[PDB]
């Protein structure tokens, strides 16, 4: 094997949930908030071809990258040109646009037009590499579930747009609403404080999730 980063955001997940923290006669949600924990990276677009040929995402530093059908991985990162590859094994490979690599024009091609199937810069100074990428995926009915080499775990669920992030390095929930507002909450003070019964119900939601995520392992 189980992941340790999914292990955590389980225990954390269960212990939130087991204090009931929308069942509460005093709930003061805004006194969970810590900004300090932010997430740094988060996915603002995805596309499902997995049919065919895999998924498609952007992170929010407009790098975009491909989860092919083979476990195989290929961002490309927001300056354009720098390419990374995953293998299924996780072994990781460098490369660029401008020199060609022929065993890999066909994931780059794909590449190239799941990021203008997306489309309508540095977004800070410096900070290349250490990009985190898409390491697995699933969907239900309800939501997309997107568990990225950092430990985070982003849930979009497709009804109201509302998102999750889950961190388990700082045992934190961003949570996105439908207004498009995003909160930063830690999960030991949702237990102390409470919270609304909405964000109660997505995090007993996101743990049925994580257990699916560690039982596929
Ligand atoms: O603009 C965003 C948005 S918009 C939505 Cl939705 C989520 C996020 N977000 C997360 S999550 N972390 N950081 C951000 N920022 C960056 C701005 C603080 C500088």
């Amino acid at each position: 094997h189980m992941d340790c980063h999914l292990s955590d955001m389980l225990q954390q997940l269960h212990s939130v949930n087991a204090s009931k923290p929308s069942e509460r006669g005093l709930v003061r949600q805004e006194e969970a908030e810590d900004p300090a924990c932010i997430p740094i990276f988060w996915v603002s677009k995805w596309v499902d071809y997995s049919d065919k040929y895999g998924l498609g995402y952007q992170l929010c530093d407009n790098s975009v990258g491909v989860l092919f059908n083979d476990s195989t991985r290929l961002i490309l990162y927001n300056d354009g040109d720098s390419l990374q590859y995953i293998e299924r094994d996780g072994t990781e490979s460098y490369l660029t646009v401008s020199s060609h690599p022929n065993s890999l024009m066909k994931k780059i091609t794909l590449l190239k037009y799941f990021r203008n199937y997306m489309s309508e810069t540095p977004r800070e100074g410096d900070e290349l590499a250490r990009l985190p990428y898409l390491r697995t995926w699933f969907r239900t009915r309800s939501a997309i579930i997107l568990h990225l080499s950092n430990g985070s775990v982003q849930i979009n669920f497709f009804q109201d747009h509302t998102k999750l992030i889950l961190c388990p390095l700082m045992a934190a929930v961003t949570y996105i609403d439908e207004k498009r507002d995003f909160r930063t909450y830690r999960l030991s003070l949702l237990e102390e404080y409470g919270c609304c019964k909405e964000l109660a119900s997505r995090l007993r939601y996101a743990r049925t999730m994580v257990d699916k995520l560690l039982s596929s392992r």
